């Protein structure tokens, strides 16, 4: 909501698509998500 912190945790990558979706990529977990790990799910 306020401008204060903007990155990402220790293990986490940051990536973009050929759509322009923003998604991250766990070297650790081999994960890919266009948001953060933490959060809702949507089926």
């Amino acid at each position: 909501g306020s401008s204060g912190s903007s990155g990402l945790p220790p293990g986490w990558e940051q990536r973009v698509d050929q759509h322009g979706r923003v998604y991250y990529v766990d070297h650790v977990e081999k994960r890919t998500t266009w948001d953060r790990p933490s959060g809702p799910s949507s089926g």
